[PDB]
C-alpha cells in the first residue's frame, strides 16, 4: 500500500476516466428557457395545477405523440449517460422527461419558469412552444368543461350556460418568451472537472493521513 | 450465562448477518410478486358556491369501508387480490375477516395530500396493470357520485352541484413499481450489518465482563 | 433477599394477565362512523356534538330506547369490563362514556364515533341510533332557538357491522405488560443493588 | 519552498492588480432612474413582471436592435477582462447585459432602482430611457393581450334583439378595452447624465484580493508544513 498506488487509484485515474468521458464522449444538451404566469381575464391553485400538470404522464403521452420525443433523446449514441436508450420502460422515460425540464417557481411574484433541455436548440424551443401551447389549451379546457357541466327563466341560463363554455375564462401570459438558444450550457465540463479535482486530492490527502496514522504503531 | 460462550464470532453470523439475505434472496427472486402501480391526481373544487375541507372528505371516504363495499360489488377484489400464489405476504388469503379485508385495502391504495395548494394523489397497487387502472377509474367515479351526492342530499332536503377536477387521470403502468428487490436488498444488507456490528461489541463486553 | 422481588414482582402479574385474557377475557366488538354537520342552506355545532354524545340525557333516551343496562350485563366470565347489576348511575355514565369513544380532527371539522358491545348488529344498532338522535337535537336546538330542518347532518362513513372482535388485544396487552414488568424489576433491582 | 513561497499568493497578485486597476481599467459610467407603475383611476406584482422583464432576453434583443450595445460594450481596447469581446456567445451576452444593468426593488414602498453602466453618459442615459420606454410598452402590451382574445370573442358572438344588444355591448366594451392605456408607469426619478465614473472602485477590491492571498498563503503554508513533516 504505498504512495504511488494510493495516488494512481484515487487521484490520476477518476481524473482520467471524467476527462476522457467530459472532452471526448459527452453530448453537449441546449437549454431554453421561458416565464410564465396565468391569469384570469377581467392565482397559486392555477400555478400549481400547471406545476402538476407539466411533469403530468397525458402531457408526455400528447408531446410524445407530436414532436417525436423518443427518438429525439435517441439519437447521441457518443454519451451512454444522458442519451436515452431504446426499448426502455415507460416509467424509465417519464423520470427522463422529469430529469430533463426543470420547473422552478417564485412565491413571491407566483412565477413559473420553466428550463427544458434537448440536444439541439431549435427543437428545445419547439418543445417549450409546445408545453407552453398545451398548458394553455388545458387551463382553458378544464373551466370549459367545469362551467359546461355546471350550466348544464331557464332561457337566460341556457344562453349563460353557453357563452360561459365558449368565453375563453382563463389565459396564460407569457412573460418571457420561449427563447433560442446559441450555445449549450449543460454539462460544465471545467467546472465539474475542477470540483473533481478537489474532491479525490482531499479524498487522498484524509486517506493517506489515516495510512500513516495506522502506520505509526510499530510495535 | 453458560450460552453466551456458545456465540462464537462465526456463528452470530450465519444467525443475522448471512440467514437473512439467504431469505431474502429466496422470496424477492425466485417468490415475490409484481405490483403495477397506477397514479392519478385530483381536487374538488367550489362550483356549488350557487375548499380544502371537502379534500380532506374525500380523503376520509377513500379509506372509508362503504366504498370497499361498493368497489367489491362493482369489481371483485377479493378475488383478484387471492391471485398470487407465489407471495404469501402480498396476497390476500380466503376466509379472512372484513376487517383484515379493510386493512389490506387501505395497505394499497395510498393516498396523500400535497398541503402547500392541497392536491390529492391516489396511488393504486394491483397484480395487472389494466386492474390497477379500472381501480383508480371506479374509485374517481365513485369519488365524483359521492362529492355531488354530498350537496344533492342538503339541496333535496331544502343539478351537479360540486365538481372533480382531474389534473392527471388514472394511468396504465408498463412494469411494476414495487417490490424494489435489489434497494431492498442494499438496505437490508446495511441494517444486518449494523446490528451484528453492535451486538458483537454487546456479546464482548459481556463477556469480557463475566 | 432478591428472589422475591425475581418473582412476586413480575411473575404474578403475568399468570393473572394469562388467566384472564386467555379464557376470562370476554370480546368486544365495534363499530364506527365518521359524520359533519353542517347546515342545509359550522364548528359550533360540532362541538355541541361532542358535548352532547357524552351526556347524561342522551344516555337516559338511549337506555330507554335499547336497554344497555341489560345489554352491558350479559357476559358474567369476565369480571372487569362488564357491569355489574345495581350500580351507581354515575359508574353507568363512567361506563358509558368508555364504550363509546368520540374523536374530534379540528384539521377539518371531522367527527368520529367507535361504539363497543358484546353484538355486532347491537353495535350498529346503537351507533345508528345515536347518529339519529344528535340529528334530532341538532334541528331540536334551533326549532326551540327560532319557536318564540334548519341543519344537517353529513355521513361521511355510516354504521359498518363488524365481523371480528377488533377488541381487546390480547397479545399486544401480554407484550406490553411483559415489558413495563421487565422494566419495573430492572429499576427496582438496580436500587436495590446500589443501596448496598 | 520557504521564503520564494510567499512571493507568489500575495505580492505577485497583488501587483498583477494595480497596475490593471490604475493604468489598464477604463471607467465606467452609471446612469439611475427610479420607476413604480401604477393602475390608472397590491400593484407589486407588477413592479415584480418588471423586475423580470428587465433581466430578460427578449427586452436584450430590442435593445440591440435599436441601440446596438454589442459594439458599444467592444469599444474599449484597454480592458481585456472588463471589455465585450468580439464573437462571444449569445448567453454570455445575456450575462454580460445582466451584470452591466442593476435592478433593486424596495418593497416597504415598492420602487424601483435601474442602475445602467456605460462607457458614454450619453449612451447610459439614452439605453436608460430605451428600458424606460420600452417597460412602459410592454405593461401596456401585456395588458392588452388579455383584452384582444375578448375582442376575438365578441366578433365570434357577433356572427332575439336583446342578444344583438349584449354582443354591440360587449363588442364594444372590448374594443374600448383594447385600445386604452391600462396600465401607466410613473416616473419618480428619470435617467441621470452623469459626469464621472463610480463603479471602476479601484480600492475595494484590493482589499478582498488582499484578504484572499492571505488566506491562501495561510493555508497553502499550513499542507506545505503538513508534507515536509511527512
Amino acid at each position: 500500500l504505498t504512495a504511488k498506488r494510493l495516488q494512481w487509484a484515487l487521484v490520476y485515474l477518476p481524473m482520467l476516466v471524467a476527462t476522457v468521458y467530459f472532452l471526448v464522449f459527452s453530448a453537449d444538451r441546449y437549454v431554453s428557457e421561458s416565464v410564465i404566469t396565468v391569469r384570469q381575464t377581467s392565482s397559486r391553485e392555477d400555478t400549481c395545477y400547471l406545476q402538476t400538470y407539466i411533469h403530468s404522464m397525458g402531457l408526455l403521452q400528447k408531446l410524445d405523440q407530436q414532436l417525436k420525443l423518443r427518438e429525439h433523446f435517441g439519437t447521441p449514441l457518443r454519451d451512454p449517460l444522458f442519451r436515452l436508450w431504446g426499448g426502455t420502460s415507460q416509467e424509465w422515460f417519464l423520470e427522463y422527461y422529469r430529469s430533463r425540464v426543470e420547473v422552478l417557481m417564485d412565491d413571491i411574484c407566483g412565477l413559473l419558469t420553466v428550463r427544458v433541455q434537448g440536444f439541439e436548440p431549435e427543437f428545445a424551443q419547439a418543445l417549450n412552444r409546445a408545453i407552453l401551447e398545451e398548458s394553455e389549451r388545458f387551463v382553458n379546457e378544464l373551466s370549459h368543461r367545469m362551467a359546461r357541466e355546471q350550466g348544464q327563466l331557464a332561457l337566460a341560463a341556457v344562453e349563460s350556460a353557453r357563452i360561459e363554455a365558449t368565453r375563453k375564462l382563463k389565459s396564460l401570459v407569457v412573460v418571457e418568451p420561449p427563447v433560442l438558444p446559441e450555445i449549450a450550457e449543460y454539462p460544465r465540463r471545467w467546472y465539474n472537472l475542477a470540483t473533481l479535482l478537489v474532491v479525490c486530492c482531499l479524498i487522498y490527502g484524509v486517506v493517506s493521513l489515516v495510512v500513516a496514522t495506522i502506520r505509526d504503531h510499530q510495535d
